[PDB]
């Protein structure tokens, strides 16, 4: 298990090939745009060594101690342990960090347990898993193709190499060219180029699955406009520390060593990789715990805002808070059933129930925009009446302590709270979180179509056919 | 455990004091408006003796066999058993029967287990429970006051005796006068006059809880417009058999024997009766199983309609069906967590988790109108293109078999299916189900306000206060 | 202009070929299922002769007086006159009659004014218009194909003649075979078999437009389950008089005289018929006036229910009523702009603005379900606490007058009001109205796709391109 | 009519008492946070002198030329002229500037026309109007009290002088102390301290209406966190120029000259000021034109995004764009009816219809969040894949031109478009716009309650009572 210091030194020594506003980022650990999130990830690693949480965040195996997200669960009790680790980490950042490495460790863990799925590349998968686990490395991933012409398949874009495709194969590995649309949290040692959108037949050239060090020659991470509001924790409680960053990933004829290839030219293997291995189940397990943590944060802020300005006496405000409570319980329920109904898949890997997890990941994207709206409706103008800590420390401070106090709440505490509520909803950082919740697991339109097609609807149709027998009997 | 024949004979011998369109109903077992639901309840009782289900629907105790809804659960396994019985009964009628007796047996069972709550009337409660259980009697209940002037409390209506109040107390019992707004499924042996809406202080005269035989002199059940469409199972698949009926309950100076009094003149005892005894938890447990069954029925019909007319090839139709699947899984999740997180209350009675059940009963009333809308959007004009079995048996039958066939679906089967979908949504029977789901457990406005006030919001507020410490530290 | 007596005698003398539950309807003017709506239509015709409304409902021309819906408008003032007639008729039935003949007269009027559109069949159209106008006949229409396999076009159904197609052409006319899915209000003298869903190319055999007397040999109207609750105006205020009925229309090798053919074998002419002639504009004009009347009815009932039970003192109830007011004003606005922005089409016919009307007909289907929901949320249990006038006239009458009174509202008036609210929302009649509003003008999915494709989006895209010039200038 | 240069010189010479992060802003025309919006307002003033728009934006009167927003309309034609000026100005900034001065000029214009309303202060009002008009000054306003304890009235806060109240009256004027919660666009010469939230009786001390130069001693504007993303028009197309800023307004014993007092100690006069004068009608007229412009901007961007990435071929995307079209038409309809149904008020001032305007201002706050959501659903990940113009100008430029091109759309144009869509929805600037639309005209909860209480619901209730006469007749 890594310490924060080890993670920081690794990024400083071998930084990912990041670019920000036309310039290469030489040291993300000190760069104004990245130092905050780096410090945050470091804190997650340090927590693994805190006496109070060591048993929750790590497990011992043959003299070594590994992060819980690497544990291949054999019992429901093991699943619960993984869930508690997901939750503890999520709580540290109010569920605002959506791409912490444990999400991808769940994927790799499942891939390894179900390694036979990958055939000749099975050992590569098992070895890669052990590598990430032993070194406790941080990962990032990019699964979607560039949004160019969505009316056409990967092979029908303006260029054959817009999506990541194989240029050639050599004795050392494969050379790839193209790009992936989005990679969140590029402050990692490794990047996973795994499957994502159901590949249409005839996409062999793009049917790939591999992993590479983020410093690989030819690999570039082009970062989008930064959303770090500033470094003041008072003024920017969340964006100053949890801005994970999103980036376009470019592959300029990058060489991928054979040992890092997991899938090559197999459309079907790519399309069923997450489902067959159980990676989908485990990554969705991290997600449900994460969204439960996120909803708990919104509930706390909503309750404090309402109490703070005396709006809690109004029935409709109480109802809005109760709505968040209902959603919180819904997510807790999905989480509980996902673990309780867990069963082993074809490779003997225990996986949390897909019915419950598909429910959770397809419902939350609909609930989040409403939870966000609720905070807006409760806070109203208080959400934009945001003087800075500098204003409180300035000449008008005394006036602000009088006009911005709440009901039995001092002004500084009030503004600190509303600055947080604002950062969770209306700052560039907060607003991005909404788009993220709507799309990170996929496009709802296609996710729902996928659920329709994979779900076993037969039992229900059969019960209706049985019920209708009495109807058709009138013709006998 | 009662047989259907015993239930039918009991109603025939001592029928409830029902009134329909100005006339007394002498025999509900043969009356056109009630014979259907009576036959349906009888079938539920008969199922308890079917070899295939006897172990699911009943339990043995000291030489006797009782209905599962009377079982005082001591373990989570016992809770699961109660849940399976709720579900099996619910499935028989596609979750369309909302007031089957097991819902109220759950209430009485909890009242009995937590009998100490009722003080001097504790033995009355325990004895009443044993009575209902031993005779396996059917019950109905009326908890709300007449909707007259909602701007005023029970003691501020046009008359002091509009709501049910105590006129006087004698050596034999109490005399009550007034009325209860609604009682669903009056085809029962007993009626429960228990608490409902939080009684405002100073309502001692109305703070009552008692039970009476439905044939009690002075007791009247005034039934509303019947929604039985007809007796043909083809033409009216549901209304011909599951029309439970709703009625206003009048008390014309009715005498309530002391042995049937459970609460008298105690406002606080009335207000906390369901929560303290665990009746709320257990009755909500029956509800979540019931709504899961109901959602399964809608899923089956939606899938069959879409497949039947070839609408399933359209993405948005698949998405609508997937939405029902998400809601189905949400209800299953609440059900699972309610049982898994169960704990004993103050009286030692194991009760399903209130967090999960409050989530389920406050979310479903919002989901149901949408599930209903989905069926409407899928079926479109097919939902009103409803010829009768008589049309198929008539001269134009051959034409109908050609014009109303579906995709690989014969016309008679198609119409039988759409007649069912229509009866579940647009017939008077179907539309009532929507209003029922929106309000049976209470007014959402007040249910949400109640949830806000009872829920422990402190842990979440505390986590936010802890997170904000760093914000306030900038002033040190 | 026809009188009610003339309409009644016409239906009695030459009744439409209606079928109800396997039997031919010999006299719809006395049949229990149809006499109510017949009486209602008759009343609309009689209103044309009422001194108070003669100037609003009719116009004089060359010694004759015709119904306003036949007026070919030459000025905006004329458009306003047509609108006032639509509104006055709509108000008589609280906007619950959706297929009153003036809707189709608007279509025929536009077809006639733009008769050149039909080429060689132009005179047939002009003559047919004069016929309907002079005799002031009632019409019904059926535009959609049988819902069999929606995954395939009209020519790809289980049989080539499921949709109405031409079997052969003779010296006397064309012989057609097939069926139309739905025709509402079949209590008419004539049936219009006009285009509806955009016909896919290669559907020449189905590209038809003609009209026939409803008594034509081989023509059959198969009625669906009746929704007439009863004849008591107290018990069934709306269904006893406004149940228009829906039916499947069968064509058993029906002969269509050449003089009644308006379009034959021309796919493109069918697809653009409503838009090019202005029929779409005028029929949508009747619709916006109708929905304004309907919303006014719901506003009145909602306000009376809330006031009646004292629920109007609650803020959220006031907000719900205000929501209906907002929707009412939205419809009034669309109506006003539709008339004020009217311009002449390619044939010189003044047509109300399509932008405003497309807005109204695509927005109301979304607003209506909410308006209906609002009534449900306001009335709650009062909507199913529906004793009959027979109960008030019976032994328990005195009790009902006490328990069902409202706030300063007598019991009989209260129940009459709630019986109406119920009939507008939850009776079979009321629930059907919801499905009707969602689909009568077409499937929202396709209506919205149609709006996207016909709307001129260029001005807005051009303004954005102009705004972005400054953005691209940074590269100069 | 002012020129941009004159406005800039005025702010430079006598700047408003603005504060940003603890420091006084000495020159808002050059300050990084304010120079953008100042330049934008200046451009609006300069447009008044453009030959192409002079006739639209100004009118001549007795040798002078004034801004159209000052025109006291005498005819509907005059109302139309005011509307066209509102629209032309709104279009310049895509409807993103919500507090341009013409909104408040409408208020002052109405106050002046209805000056008799103010009694002894009538001449002050008339004179103030002429002052603003003649000098064509810019105004800002603050109408709400500090959000401290919303459970109590203005006189029940932690201090009597939290809200703005009169300390004393002297021969020179009144001295006020307290604060107003929010003032948007403080880059003005004058600030209007007018009424807002219905004052509870007994608030005489707070019942005020006056205006002051923004440089008045003791007056302070405390600005919130700035949302200007940067100065690059490519990177921040909107926030670089339309960030109006919001601020808390402090009154440290400010002296208000008697000539600038319009209402003093009159609760009722304050509560009915906007309605009685017609200010509400005219300010809402500017708003409907503004929101129409805003919706046109969103329609253009949505259409361009969809076309740009080839998403327009998908039905659901077309439907989403059509939804925006429906909302656009709804706003156009409200605007048209507001002008067409205009009538003179009690003071002879022609005012646009309140029914239509109340519909528009209570509906748009519900429509805007959906319009914003639609852009999010169309753009998806493209909304956060935002490289900078600096990235295009850097080493990776060539790669970006390949991977970020769209369907027949070059990469630079594509990113410029998505940067705009992002700035309109997800940047701090964009997200604030959502909160602004939800609340600028007031709290929807109270706005809807206000509409319920002011609307004449009698005609509709009367029509229902008339319809129910037939129901009650069954008892005769
Ligand atoms: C904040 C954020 C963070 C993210 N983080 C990551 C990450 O860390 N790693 C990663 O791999 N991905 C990440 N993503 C990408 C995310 O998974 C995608 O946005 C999502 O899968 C949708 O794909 P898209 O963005 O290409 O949508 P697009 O399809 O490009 O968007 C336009 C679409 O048009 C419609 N459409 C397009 N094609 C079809 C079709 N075939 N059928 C029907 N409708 C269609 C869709 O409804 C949608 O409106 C992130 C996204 C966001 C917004
Ligand atoms: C089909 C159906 C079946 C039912 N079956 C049963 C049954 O079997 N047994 C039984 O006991 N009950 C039954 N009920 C009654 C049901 O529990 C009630 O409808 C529900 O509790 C709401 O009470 P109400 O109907 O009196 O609502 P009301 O309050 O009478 O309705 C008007 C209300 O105005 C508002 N309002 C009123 N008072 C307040 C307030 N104090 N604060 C805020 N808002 C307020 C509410 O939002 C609602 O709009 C049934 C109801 C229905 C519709």
């Amino acid at each position: 298990a890594r310490t924060g210091a080890e993670y920081i030194e690794a990024l400083k020594t071998r930084p990912p090939n990041l670019w920000y506003k036309g310039e290469k980022v030489e040291d993300p650990t000190t760069h104004p745009v990245f130092r905050g999130i780096v410090r945050t990830m470091a804190a997650l690693y340090d927590l693994q060594h805190d006496p109070r949480y060591r048993e929750v965040l790590t497990y011992e195996e043959e003299g070594k101690r590994h992060g819980m997200s690497f544990l291949i669960p054999k019992t429901k009790e093991d699943l619960k342990r993984r869930g508690q680790a997901y939750k503890l980490w999520a709580d540290q950042n109010l569920g605002m960090m959506g791409r912490s490495p444990d999400y991808l460790n769940a994927v790799v863990m499942a891939y390894a347990a179900s390694a036979d799925y990958f055939g000749e590349f099975a050992e590569n998968v098992r070895n890669y898993y052990r590598y990430l686990r032993d070194q406790d490395l941080a990962t990032t991933h990019a699964l979607t193709n560039p949004q160019v012409n969505r009316a056409r398949p990967p092979s029908g874009q303006p260029d054959p190499y817009i999506p990541v495709g194989v240029v050639k194969q050599t004795e050392k590995g494969i050379v790839v060219r193209g790009a992936r649309m989005t990679a969140t949290f590029p402050l990692a040692d490794e990047v996973l180029i795994f499957p994502s959108i159901l590949l249409q037949a005839g996409s062999e050239k793009y049917a790939l699955a591999f992993a590479l060090p983020t410093s690989t020659p030819g690999l570039h991470f082009v970062c989008r406009e930064a959303l770090v509001g500033g470094d003041s924790p008072f003024d920017h409680p969340l964006s100053s520390r949890v801005e994970e960053m999103d980036c376009l990933v470019i592959f300029d004829d990058v060489l991928v060593p054979w040992e890092r290839v997991f899938i090559l030219g197999n459309v079907e293997l790519c399309n069923n990789a997450y489902g067959a291995t159980g990676a989908l189940n485990h990554m969705a397990h991290q997600v449900v715990a994460l969204k439960t943590a996120k909803t708990e944060a919104f509930l706390g802020v909503a309750a404090l805002m309402a109490e703070g300005i005396g709006a809690d006496v109004y029935g409709h405000v109480q109802e809005k808070i109760a709505e968040i409570i209902v959603y919180l319980e819904a997510m807790r329920a999905f989480w509980t059933r996902a673990e309780e109904e867990a069963k082993e898949n074809a490779y003997g890997l225990l996986v949390p129930d897909r019915g419950a997890l598909d429910g959770a990941r397809n419902l939350y994207p609909r609930l989040y925009p409403r939870i966000r709206e609720i905070l807006e409706q409760i806070g109203a103008s208080g959400l934009i009446t945001l003087p800075s800590e500098k204003d409180f420390k300035g000449p008008l401070g005394p006036f602000l302590e009088k006009f911005l106090q709440g009901a039995a709440l001092e002004a500084k505490e009030r503004v600190a709270l509303f600055r947080l509520a604002w950062d969770m909803t209306l700052s560039g950082f907060g607003a991005r979180q909404e788009l993220y919740e709507r799309f990170f697991f996929g496009d709802p339109v296609r996710m729902y179509q996928t659920l329709y097609n994979v779900y076993n609807k037969e039992p229900y149709k059969e019960r209706i056919h049985a019920f209708l027998k009495e109807s058709l009997k009138v013709f006998e």
